[PDB]
């Protein structure tokens, strides 16, 4: 029967029985042990939430948006099958996160296995197939009027994108159903609204966006030659404010210096613990931490528990990882030497990060200081802040309609809106750290840094 | 004794007995009948608050800031006399608003009496003198250790400014006390924090600024041979976000189209009712609505009650004002024809607003439309949005200090901060309204407007 | 077309065009100038709200409850005509309040005109007819599918009750529609939920009831022989907590001593100003403040403006009322002598309040004190606190259903629930004041009170 | 130097450097991995917080209360040494919690080791001693003006109580310092305020108590012959409301049926996993889960990680514990048969819970049903709800003072307050569960229960 669950952000959420069936599996319950912000919990003590309630909220908001669209415009022909499919896609959009969320697929996997390209959405697709095939959900889907052959492909396409009309789950007269959970065109979707609200509730920061007002004024118009979701022409300021809010959140919380350095130390400890911790998969077959993304049964057992397993270990071979984690526990962190002024002109590419410590080390300080450092004594971290679409104005890809003619989409240029808006939509900065605590090493490193920054006009 | 009052924004506020004595007078209790937002109550039904609680909050916040400064730096030598003076100045800073707050001294007085310059701060000073002299507060001030001949001048200077060191209330080693209640240099003071919080609580909009964090990191440094209040060097993003929040508040609430047109109609009704209403002042002498700012006893009786006095009147001579107010009550409003694109290059000055309707009327619509309008059928409203300091970057006038050297003040340039900040700090737009609203005077008026906006490159 | 309004309590509210038509009338806009809590604004400075937004909220909540009931049980056959009628009844349920809300019909009218029985619900019915007949809403109702002959009677019966099945607006198979806006059986309705939320938002007190959870578990069952709204059998603790919250609100805010004494003084001033202020009605016919409840046109002009009209008056004959109001403005209040212990055994009726002062005055204090007071120097106020149904357990009149059998209603006895619940549901206490401020009069009155409270076992 | 932490409940908290030193130890950082509500996270998905932030909040509130007391009464002679000692005692009051907080010392230890009497406060004392002696904090305490010989005893006495005047940390003229963190007389202390606010913030339930108002009106008086903390005589209703709030919280969240049954299953799994898991302590000696409370080094490594260590295990001997945990993960829980009506007359003692299943099983249902159950097929849970002092009115042990004479403490009886207060302060109920999911076993168990509940007048 129908079930109810109490959320501190959205209130009482109502769950269809098929969703209840999907939620009560080990593959979904694994998310109770993966934290939303990873290493930000060691700076903001209120951020102890996990991916489980975030996924519930995303599913609920997707259902709400589809219901509002269907009520407002009966000619779109939204059925309940589509509502269930969209809700399921919103529920399982993040099944593929690893320990400490973004740490795993942002810092560890690239360093541990540089020859593969892996993102947590591909893992989400893999884990969704594993869940469905392992927990016998196929007849249950058949029981409520779904056609699995089509609906599973539709859900997969909603989660990861196409696997002229490139999609296969739904025909070209249902294009607006692909913008609800994940919007790869302009980046407006219920996922952002959810984590905005939740991280602002937990971190203790105040929020700006009102997504209920946005849902009130949302409509489906025939843009170009395919149906899309359009906003009222007077919501442009609110859209710009939403993107400003996202930028402020990133700057204040998700790119904190100490949180990033703690993530760096955790990644280093996990790199040292690799080749010594073991995970068992399908058929009594053994796997590594880095190679566990090849077998889903072994991946099902990879959570934040590895941190405490390493910390409380006694094996002689995990000594160095234990040392790094104990260093974290005493608050003996790598220190901060200095940052670089933001600049959108000169760009450091993804293949060039492995040389920056060498550049910093191989400088010639003008003053005479004895203590000299090596290239292994520096960590360089580079932060990219934009509006989500690689220095393109995302509002340029949004359609609007006027009250007089609600069935006609139009475009709004930035100059028409205001003159106090930002002029560019991306930048980059560089941070330098030192792994020596001596009161003289922090002076030598700063002298080294003021000679490498004032060398290339950074 | 000591008294307590419960505030929905700040909680329980504690009041010194002298403040209690000052609050219990007719001149101060007059603020219970003046609304904070004037005509915004007819768009946002939650904004029914008055100036009384706003003044209480401003006084409380000024006390808190002074207390924190004194606690953190014992060498500044803040006495309790200074705390009481600052609290009193914060309490009585808005004694001078007339009916509907900003409408009175923004729209009515300039139109009713163009030969005088009057602001509500001068009225606040006049009313403060009237209150003190009329309610016998001089011995009471003497009773608690104040020296009225000095402290009254100090309070007046805090409220309105100077009446090289130009001030007289305090010597040059107490300069930081003149920017707590009103900051005429960079515009950072507890008044903004208070009305931010209160308007966001009542209107139903969400807030961003954390003034408690700002108070935590505030310090007094010697900036260029003069003591000032300095922020920590890492609060620059928060300051920029605060100014963005102020701009968003103005745009969303304080310059709403319908609220502005309602204010226009109220001002018109008040202009028509002038020369027919009587206010009695000192000595039994009579006064107008416009000339009541010359006698404080007559001004003490000028509140929002004039609206209902005109609406419920029966005298034959107030018929036109009654008609306009009844028009408001049925929601028969002047309609909106069109706005002008923002531009910070070409500026319309204060003396040029009386000719714009003539320009709009005297156009040559290319298309053939019969209905022709006159210069009395148009209302033109001009809106100036900036960062509070006439297109000067207010952050350029803020001092910062570093953690390593907290006694040295420095400057921070915009480029050092980020690249996504705004490039200019002011703009201007023009709104045109129609006063016929029938069926086709709007089509004709829209043609007139499109043929007038293309005649000057607007 | 459809309109939207932003509420700080419920968010964005959506209004049917007929409701918009009804709202834009003088009779409805009169509520913008009547305060919700009357004299509580002079103790709690945050309570400045009026009846306008409360009526909007009540209408919105009634619509929500009807919509949920219709969605959950398609067999009840709720039409959109019923939804509109219920929303209209919820919108206009308080059209009949006078100045300062409950003061007018609780203290003033009984004292001014003791020979009539008048409540603000009868006034609401009268004003609803005045509005409908005066603003030409009958064809507009006919335009949207309503049948005025039936629907107006239905709305009246919802507002005031019957004018075995005693009702006429709807047949006996629609009984559950008569307990949505006003519940005369157990006192559970959206009006309480609305004013709970609004007064807790404004006063700065915390709320506990969750009406959304209640709406989730609400159902319609056949209890005796007629349809009724039933709660889930596990919501009994929440119902008891709701009644505890209502009692706490009354005690903490609505029966504050200073607020009640301020209301007493306002009533006395209005009694003295009667026979000197005049109101014009239909046909150029003159009326008093007390006799204005006989002509709705004259009543339309009776708001809180009379307070400021008396305060700012100059006529010689209103001198005493002016004196009392000026006394309020300086905070020279009647003083508090003492209360009586609550007692639910000996009851004072409404006919003995006029004689209680004589009983208090005609006592003989044992000890010797020279200062002797009269019967005109005392005010006695009698406060009744119950659970809304005259010492009857309101939960005894609620039906519940079990999850296993949702179509059968049952009863739940108090002993089955808990042992920490209250044993009786009503009580009464008595307060005594003094209109003398002398430091000796407050001692003489206290002796008189201790010699009168020990004379009847109080 | 001074450090700041951002709390979602209290805002920005300042920490003295010695507190920062104490916080950065493994023994204190262990609390990041122990959940506040244990098994309530599987019913309320928002309750994912740990003991770390709760301890921070308790320390902050204790500091605030001491500061206010010292500020409004300079004659008490509170020094900064006392403030630091009280803050430290408030910080470390819960160092001794085991996995899943109250489950460990409420259900597991009594069943695992009935021969010992162990509470988490004794563990807190032991762990505080271990922390101080192991992390070299003694010279650091000496550095800031503390005398360890006296101050450590004072802190220990604050945490656990005495180890006429029975105390040793402070003399009899500082008695009011022993009821700030833990109040063993009437149960009013900052710990309750903290967990009230935090659990209401996370669970999604609303709160009633205002501790800031309580702090405003708090004072120190000499009640019998020792200094105590007294409330203003008009805060009695607020105190009663606070205890009602605590009761409501317990009923609604802390004694949820499904949460309690999940705790039962976790305890059973941990009992089966005992004698198979090992923990290493001081000297390389090995310990069990139940015997780890004898060595603090081994206890430092006992957190919620054991749950996931058992769940992800592969050893053959942990099969049954793995089965129970996997059962939890699929939501195949023990079922609820029925409860018993509350009755505070015949109490079931602590030693009598081991035979209740036998009593339930050894009944003779009147009607005929074939399926027969055993005494091992039933779990009986007994719940005690009171006001924290074993059916004694806690308000009877509170002192109050009047405004006229603030230095005299008085008593207030319940009859003087109101008649709607509860008459008894304790009760007891019994819940029965079945471990046989079926369609006939759940009927047989109910038939057995309605014959055992009617055999003793329950
Ligand atoms: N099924 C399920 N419920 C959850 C979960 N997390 C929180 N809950 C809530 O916890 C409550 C406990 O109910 P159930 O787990 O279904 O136990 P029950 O209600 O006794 O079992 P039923 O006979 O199915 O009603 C539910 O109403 C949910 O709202 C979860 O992960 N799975
Ligand atoms: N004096 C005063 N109090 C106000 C005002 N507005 C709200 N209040 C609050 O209302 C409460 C009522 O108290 P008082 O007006 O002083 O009446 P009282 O307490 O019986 O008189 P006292 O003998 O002075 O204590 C106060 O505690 C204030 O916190 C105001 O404008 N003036
Ligand atoms: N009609 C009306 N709107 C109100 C009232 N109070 C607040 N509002 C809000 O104020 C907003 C102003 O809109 P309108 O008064 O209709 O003015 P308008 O939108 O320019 O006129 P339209 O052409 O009808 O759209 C509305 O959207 C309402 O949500 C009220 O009392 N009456
Ligand atoms: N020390 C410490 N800080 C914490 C902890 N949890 C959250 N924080 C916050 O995280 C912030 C990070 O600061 P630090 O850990 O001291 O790092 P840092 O500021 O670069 O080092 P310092 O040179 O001492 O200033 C602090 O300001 C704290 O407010 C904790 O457990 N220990
Ligand atoms: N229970 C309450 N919760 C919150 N605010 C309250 C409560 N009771 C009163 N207030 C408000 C009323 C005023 O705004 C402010 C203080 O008033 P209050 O405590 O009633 O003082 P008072 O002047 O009536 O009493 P007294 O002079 O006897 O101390 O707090
Ligand atoms: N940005 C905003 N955020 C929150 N509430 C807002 C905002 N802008 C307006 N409101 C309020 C004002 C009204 O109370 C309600 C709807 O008003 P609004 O959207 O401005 O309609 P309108 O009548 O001015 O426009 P139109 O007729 O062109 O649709 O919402
Ligand atoms: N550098 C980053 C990136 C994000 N986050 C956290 C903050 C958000 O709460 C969450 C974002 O959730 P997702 O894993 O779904 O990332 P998305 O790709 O969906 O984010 P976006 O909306 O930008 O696409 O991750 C973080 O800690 N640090």
């Amino acid at each position: 029967t129908m079930k109810v669950i109490n959320d501190p952000i959205h209130g009482h959420i109502e769950l269809h029985p098929l969703l209840v069936r999907i939620i009560d599996t080990p593959q979904f319950q694994r998310l109770r042990y993966i934290k939303q912000l990873g290493g930000g919990y060691y700076v903001f003590p209120g951020a102890s939430h996990n991916r489980f309630e975030h996924s519930l909220g995303v599913g609920y908001l997707a259902g709400c948006l589809v219901h509002a669209l269907g009520e407002k415009q009966p000619e779109l022909q939204i059925s309940e099958r589509d509502v269930l499919c969209v809700q399921i896609a919103g529920l399982c959009h993040d099944l593929g996160h690893g320990p400490f969320s973004h740490m795993f697929d942002g810092r560890f996997i690239p360093l541990a296995r540089p020859e593969v390209k892996w993102t947590h959405e591909q893992g989400s697709v893999m884990m969704f197939e594993h869940l469905i095939n392992s927990n016998g959900i196929k007849p249950v889907m058949e029981q409520y009027g779904l056609i699995p052959e089509e609906d599973i492909c539709f859900i997969k396409e909603q989660i990861v994108g196409p696997l002229l009309w490139p999609y296969k789950g739904r025909p070209e007269n249902k294009s607006f159903l692909y913008e609800i959970v994940s919007n790869k065109r302009n980046g407006i979707d219920v996922d952002k609204w959810d984590y905005f609200a939740r991280d602002c509730h937990h971190l203790g920061i105040q929020n700006n966006f009102d997504y209920k007002r946005f849902i009130k004024f949302a409509r489906v118009c025939e843009v170009d030659n395919e149906l899309r979701i359009c906003a009222r022409d007077k919501e442009v300021g609110n859209l710009y404010d939403m993107f400003h809010t996202r930028n402020s959140l990133h700057r204040r919380a998700y790119q904190h210096k100490v949180g990033n350095i703690i993530d760096t130390m955790i990644t280093d400890a996990f790199l040292k613990a690799d080749d010594y911790i073991e995970i068992t998969g399908a058929g009594g077959k053994k796997y590594r931490i880095s190679t566990a993304i090849d077998d889903m049964e072994a991946y099902t057992k990879l959570t934040d528990n590895i941190f405490l397993e390493i910390l409380y270990s006694t094996d002689p071979k995990l000594k160095d990882a234990r040392e790094i984690l104990k260093q974290i526990e005493y608050r003996n962190l790598f220190k901060y030497v200095g940052e670089t002024q933001p600049t959108g002109q000169i760009k450091i590419k993804r293949e060039d990060y492995e040389s920056l410590p060498k550049e910093v080390a191989s400088a010639k300080p003008k003053v005479l200081l004895d203590v000299k450092l090596k290239a292994e004594d520096f960590i360089v971290d580079v932060i990219n802040m934009d509006y989500g679409m690689q220095e393109k104005n995302p509002i340029d890809h949004v359609s609007f309609y006027c009250k007089t003619a609600p069935n006609r989409a139009i475009r709004i240029t930035k100059n028409q809106v205001s003159q106090l808006l930002p002029e560019k939509f991306a930048e980059q900065l560089i941070r330098v750290y030192c792994k020596k605590v001596d009161r003289k090493s922090l002076y030598a490193a700063r002298q080294y840094f003021v000679q490498w920054c004032a060398d290339r006009n950074f």
